[PDB]
Protein backbone atom coordinates (compact mmCIF):
# COMPACT_ATOMS: atom_id res chain seq x y z
CA UNK A 1 0.00 0.00 0.00
CA UNK A 2 2.65 2.54 -1.12
CA UNK A 3 1.82 6.26 -1.13
CA UNK A 4 2.45 6.21 -4.90
CA UNK A 5 0.13 4.23 -7.22
CA UNK A 6 1.92 3.29 -10.49
CA UNK A 7 0.13 1.68 -13.46
CA UNK A 8 -0.61 -1.98 -12.63
CA UNK A 9 -2.83 -4.55 -14.42
CA UNK A 10 -4.34 -7.52 -12.55
CA UNK A 11 -7.12 -9.99 -13.45
CA UNK A 12 -8.93 -12.74 -11.50
CA UNK A 13 -11.93 -15.06 -11.92
CA UNK A 14 -14.80 -14.85 -9.40
CA UNK A 15 -18.17 -16.62 -9.06
CA UNK A 16 -20.59 -14.08 -10.58
CA UNK A 17 -22.11 -12.83 -13.84
CA UNK A 18 -21.04 -9.51 -15.40
CA UNK A 19 -24.60 -8.20 -15.00
CA UNK A 20 -24.37 -9.17 -11.32
CA UNK A 21 -21.10 -7.27 -10.92
CA UNK A 22 -22.87 -4.05 -11.86
CA UNK A 23 -26.21 -4.95 -10.31
CA UNK A 24 -24.44 -5.15 -6.95
CA UNK A 25 -22.38 -1.98 -7.62
CA UNK A 26 -25.49 0.19 -7.81
CA UNK A 27 -27.40 -1.88 -5.21
CA UNK A 28 -25.08 -2.06 -2.13
CA UNK A 29 -21.28 -2.34 -2.66
CA UNK A 30 -20.68 -0.98 0.88
CA UNK A 31 -23.04 -3.46 2.59
CA UNK A 32 -20.66 -6.30 1.58
CA UNK A 33 -19.06 -5.49 4.97
CA UNK A 34 -19.91 -8.44 7.31
CA UNK A 35 -21.52 -8.05 10.79
CA UNK A 36 -18.25 -9.16 12.44
CA UNK A 37 -14.74 -7.76 11.82
CA UNK A 38 -14.88 -4.50 9.83
CA UNK A 39 -12.70 -4.25 6.71
CA UNK A 40 -13.17 -0.46 6.65
CA UNK A 41 -12.02 1.59 9.66
CA UNK A 42 -14.86 4.03 8.96
CA UNK A 43 -18.44 2.73 9.09
CA UNK A 44 -20.03 3.06 5.64
CA UNK A 45 -23.52 4.60 5.94
CA UNK A 46 -25.00 5.03 2.46
CA UNK A 47 -24.07 5.38 -1.21
CA UNK A 48 -25.62 7.07 -4.25
CA UNK A 49 -25.34 5.19 -7.55
CA UNK A 50 -26.59 6.16 -11.02
CA UNK A 51 -26.05 4.24 -14.35
CA UNK A 52 -24.73 6.28 -17.32
CA UNK A 53 -21.59 7.43 -19.22
CA UNK A 54 -19.31 9.89 -17.38
CA UNK A 55 -21.26 8.45 -14.48
CA UNK A 56 -20.74 8.99 -10.74
CA UNK A 57 -20.91 6.90 -7.54
CA UNK A 58 -21.15 8.31 -3.99
CA UNK A 59 -20.45 7.06 -0.43
CA UNK A 60 -21.88 8.33 2.88
CA UNK A 61 -19.65 8.37 5.98
CA UNK A 62 -21.33 8.47 9.42
CA UNK A 63 -19.03 11.37 10.30
CA UNK A 64 -18.39 12.17 6.64
CA UNK A 65 -20.92 13.87 4.38
CA UNK A 66 -21.88 12.36 0.99
CA UNK A 67 -19.06 12.53 -1.58
CA UNK A 68 -18.23 11.25 -5.08
CA UNK A 69 -15.16 8.97 -5.10
CA UNK A 70 -15.16 7.90 -8.76
CA UNK A 71 -16.53 8.38 -12.29
CA UNK A 72 -17.34 6.28 -15.36
CA UNK A 73 -16.30 6.49 -19.05
CA UNK A 74 -18.90 4.49 -20.99
CA UNK A 75 -20.94 1.30 -20.50
CA UNK A 76 -20.41 -1.46 -23.10
CA UNK A 77 -23.09 -4.24 -23.18
CA UNK A 78 -22.42 -7.27 -20.91
CA UNK A 79 -18.80 -7.61 -22.04
CA UNK A 80 -16.73 -4.47 -21.31
CA UNK A 81 -16.93 -1.40 -19.06
CA UNK A 82 -14.43 1.49 -18.88
CA UNK A 83 -14.55 4.10 -16.09
CA UNK A 84 -12.88 7.37 -15.02
CA UNK A 85 -12.40 8.25 -11.32
CA UNK A 86 -13.65 11.62 -9.95
CA UNK A 87 -12.25 12.31 -6.46
CA UNK A 88 -10.10 15.00 -4.78
CA UNK A 89 -7.01 14.59 -2.59
CA UNK A 90 -9.12 14.90 0.60
CA UNK A 91 -12.27 13.08 -0.59
CA UNK A 92 -13.75 16.38 -1.84
CA UNK A 93 -15.70 17.13 -5.04
CA UNK A 94 -14.70 19.83 -7.55
CA UNK A 95 -16.04 21.25 -10.86
CA UNK A 96 -13.24 19.37 -12.64
CA UNK A 97 -10.32 17.11 -11.66
CA UNK A 98 -6.89 18.18 -12.94
CA UNK A 99 -5.42 14.95 -11.54
CA UNK A 100 -8.07 12.65 -13.05
CA UNK A 101 -6.94 9.40 -14.72
CA UNK A 102 -8.76 6.88 -16.96
CA UNK A 103 -9.17 3.18 -16.09
CA UNK A 104 -10.01 0.35 -18.51
CA UNK A 105 -11.97 -2.62 -17.13
CA UNK A 106 -13.35 -5.61 -19.08
CA UNK A 107 -16.24 -7.76 -17.80
CA UNK A 108 -17.09 -11.12 -19.43
CA UNK A 109 -19.76 -13.62 -18.17
CA UNK A 110 -18.40 -17.09 -17.38
CA UNK A 111 -20.77 -19.97 -16.61
CA UNK A 112 -24.12 -19.15 -14.98
CA UNK A 113 -22.11 -17.95 -11.96
CA UNK A 114 -18.57 -17.16 -13.21
CA UNK A 115 -17.06 -13.69 -13.81
CA UNK A 116 -13.69 -12.87 -15.39
CA UNK A 117 -12.60 -9.24 -14.89
CA UNK A 118 -9.51 -7.39 -16.10
CA UNK A 119 -9.01 -4.09 -14.25
CA UNK A 120 -6.07 -1.87 -15.25
CA UNK A 121 -5.52 1.59 -13.72
CA UNK A 122 -2.87 3.81 -15.36
CA UNK A 123 -1.15 7.14 -14.64
CA UNK A 124 -3.03 7.32 -11.34
CA UNK A 125 0.12 8.69 -9.67
CA UNK A 126 -1.04 11.87 -11.38
CA UNK A 127 -2.69 12.65 -8.03
CA UNK A 128 0.42 11.52 -6.09
CA UNK A 129 0.49 13.00 -2.56
CA UNK A 130 -2.06 11.12 -0.43
CA UNK A 131 -3.07 9.11 -3.50
CA UNK A 132 -3.22 5.76 -1.66
CA UNK A 133 -4.95 7.67 1.15
CA UNK A 134 -7.85 8.09 -1.26
CA UNK A 135 -7.63 4.35 -1.87
CA UNK A 136 -7.66 3.93 1.91
CA UNK A 137 -11.33 4.96 1.68
CA UNK A 138 -11.89 2.16 -0.83
CA UNK A 139 -9.65 0.07 1.46
CA UNK A 140 -7.62 -2.49 -0.52
CA UNK A 141 -5.47 -4.45 1.99
CA UNK A 142 -2.49 -6.32 0.48
CA UNK A 143 -3.73 -9.60 2.06
CA UNK A 144 -7.08 -9.20 0.26
CA UNK A 145 -7.99 -7.16 -2.83
CA UNK A 146 -11.38 -5.69 -3.78
CA UNK A 147 -11.90 -8.76 -5.96
CA UNK A 148 -11.46 -10.96 -2.85
CA UNK A 149 -13.73 -9.13 -0.39
CA UNK A 150 -16.56 -8.47 -2.89
CA UNK A 151 -16.26 -11.88 -4.62
CA UNK A 152 -16.39 -13.88 -1.37
CA UNK A 153 -19.52 -12.06 -0.17
CA UNK A 154 -21.22 -12.43 -3.56
C1 LIG B 1 -5.15 -4.50 -2.66
C2 LIG B 1 -6.23 -3.69 -3.38
C3 LIG B 1 -6.09 -3.87 -4.89
C4 LIG B 1 -4.90 -3.05 -5.40
O1 LIG B 1 -5.87 -5.25 -5.18
C5 LIG B 1 -7.36 -3.40 -5.58
O2 LIG B 1 -8.20 -2.70 -5.01
C6 LIG B 1 -7.54 -3.84 -7.04
C7 LIG B 1 -8.61 -3.11 -7.86
O3 LIG B 1 -8.25 -1.93 -8.43
C8 LIG B 1 -9.49 -3.90 -8.58
C9 LIG B 1 -9.02 -4.77 -9.56
C10 LIG B 1 -7.66 -4.81 -9.85
C11 LIG B 1 -9.90 -5.64 -10.20
C12 LIG B 1 -11.24 -5.66 -9.85
C13 LIG B 1 -11.72 -4.79 -8.88
C14 LIG B 1 -10.84 -3.92 -8.25
O4 LIG B 1 -11.37 -2.75 -7.79
C15 LIG B 1 -13.06 -4.83 -8.50
O5 LIG B 1 -13.50 -4.00 -7.70
C16 LIG B 1 -13.91 -5.76 -9.08
C17 LIG B 1 -15.24 -5.83 -8.70
O6 LIG B 1 -15.65 -4.96 -7.74
C18 LIG B 1 -16.11 -6.75 -9.27
C19 LIG B 1 -15.63 -7.62 -10.24
C20 LIG B 1 -14.29 -7.56 -10.63
C21 LIG B 1 -13.43 -6.64 -10.06
C22 LIG B 1 -12.10 -6.58 -10.45
O7 LIG B 1 -11.68 -7.34 -11.33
Amino acid sequence: MPEEIPDVRKSVVVAASVEHCFEVFTSRPADWWPPSHVLVKKERAGLAFEPFVGGRYYEWDIDGTEIVWGRILEWDPPHRLAMTWRIDGHWQSVPDDDRASEIEVDFVPNGSGGTRVELAHVKLHRHGDGAWNIHKALDGPSPGETLARFANVI
